[PDB]
């Protein structure tokens, strides 16, 4: 399961998507959605999406000089192993808005500027069909 | 069965509308309407006209009764009996057209986000999800 990892020198800006389509394999524990702000191992990062299929969650979060900020999560995991699934992550003025299927799944207001995101990374027990940034 | 539904406080940048479905085999044209208002040919901030009989999608505006200036998109990226899947992204310059797995074009705005008020679908257009998020 090759990741995914692609930079954004001139950032995102309201009304970025990011589309992920994919498949979490029938063996999975977690993937991961990243938003970073450096390319540095540790680097911070605006948002951290991470379904966990081993404890059945979503979380949420940020990460700043090196610490996690508070989790958030999501209603239900709408993954299932050895299922194909589709992700929006949508930036607003406010936030990151979480499409996944059909419905939105969670809204996350920016803890960080917006501005200090320049890469995106996809990784973890996961199998990308498509990554694009629109 | 076309779609149209309520924006009453208007739309934003990260307002992106979700439309899935299939273009019928003897389709001529279908539309995607953000407008101002209800009642008459109320003010279009996006007008989003494939044109399958004339191979061509024109995009353009209206205000007070009169079209603005057309543009259009490099090709037809949809086609007589295909699905198709399109996202209309807002941002604060202007609308993204995604269609498949490429942007399509971008249209600058002509009117304020804020002043959105409706969605409109119609036309030669089979209609399997149309989602605002
Ligand atoms: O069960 C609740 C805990 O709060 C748990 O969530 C935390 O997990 C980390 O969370 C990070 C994002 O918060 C990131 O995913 C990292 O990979 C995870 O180890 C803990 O540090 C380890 O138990
Ligand atoms: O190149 C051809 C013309 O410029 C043509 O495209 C215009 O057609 C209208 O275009 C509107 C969007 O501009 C909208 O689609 C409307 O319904 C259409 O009648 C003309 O006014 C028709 O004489």
């Amino acid at each position: 399961n090759v990741p995914h990892k692609s930079s954004l020198p001139e950032g995102i800006a309201p009304g970025t998507v990011l589309r992920i389509r994919g498949l979490v394999p029938p063996n999975a524990s977690r993937f991961h959605v990243n938003l970073l702000c450096g390319e540095e191992q540790g680097s911070d990062a605006a948002l951290h999406f991470n379904p966990r299929l081993d404890t059945s969650e979503v979380v949420f979060n940020s990460k700043e000089q090196g610490s996690w900020g508070r989790e958030e999560r999501g209603p239900g995991v709408p993954f299932q192993r050895g299922q194909p699934f589709e992700v929006l992550i949508i930036a607003s003025d406010d936030g990151f808005k979480a499409v996944v299927g059909d419905a939105q799944y969670h809204h996350f207001r920016h803890r960080l500027p917006l501005a200090r995101v320049r890469l995106v990374e996809v990784g973890g027990d996961v199998q990308l069909d498509s990554v694009r940034i629109f």
